[PDB]
């Protein structure tokens, strides 16, 4: 029983996810970070190097990990939704906004994953492919727009009753 | 009964953030460090929360790794210095216990009479609680690994 926030770069997971679990006192597990961490190297090193596919293989190594764990709040990478068994992974939240909203902002985390002034054009692109996926994967959907931390936990813990 | 999962165990300088890292790349696991998740979760050192929380939260903040641990499988974790205080430590998984002498340690990585008192009074629990005991003295990276290997049947 775990809970799993899914959504675009800039859609604050990590933060969001972290701050959960501090205030539920249960243990934190970010994907991106557990990849790093065992790799010792930057998540755009990781893509840089490797390329693509290993990144999703490693993806779906934490995804069955979190399929069996417990107790967790866990924030996930923007490709994550694309692993296979996510609905296993636990209860799934979608921090929505649009794409406008979303780049003109970046969490602490997201520093080490890609270039500060990514491509919009190509993100654009692959943010209208995952919409889908975020909308069908989640189990409760959450626009984030205009919201502080604060009104998130206050309606995710009221989702979680 | 034990979790599916490798557990280093032993005093600070043991080496076993570095050797839990290597055996999951090699063996493709995930890698948990416990003091590392600690950090995460709120956002701080490990001695900033010693320092402002103190020790008992922090053992408190532990035992939930811990219990976390027994919960989950194919992961290779390491463990701080105190991690062997908490309440069942073997649920957590299959213990190797990264052993050397103080003398050793010291010369790897504040006051070396206390951490020396500190150190006589953990080694019986990281002997009762190690399913397998690794001396690392005078060993690189490679042979760690191999010999871990060899123990766990890789």
């Amino acid at each position: 029983k775990n809970i799993v926030f899914i959504g675009f770069m800039g859609s604050g997971k990590s933060t969001l996810a972290r701050a959960l679990a501090k205030d539920l006192d249960l243990v934190f597990l970010d994907s991106d970070f557990l990849i790093e961490q065992k790799f010792n190297q930057k998540v755009s090193e990781i893509f840089e190097q490797k390329r693509e596919n290993f990144f999703r293989e490693q993806e779906q190594k934490m995804a069955d990990f979190f399929s069996s764990c417990e107790k967790a709040c866990i924030a996930t990478g923007g490709g994550f939704v694309n692993v296979s068994n996510l609905e296993k992974a636990g209860f799934c939240i979608y921090l929505k906004a649009d794409f406008e909203y979303l780049k003109k902002r970046l969490d602490k985390d997201e520093i080490s994953k890609r270039p500060l002034f990514y491509d919009e054009i190509k993100a654009k692109k692959l943010y209208n492919e995952r919409l889908s996926k975020y909308e069908q994967k989640a189990n409760f959907i959450l626009n984030i727009e205009n919201k502080n931390i604060d009104e998130l936990l206050s309606e995710i813990k009221k989702v979680i009753k």
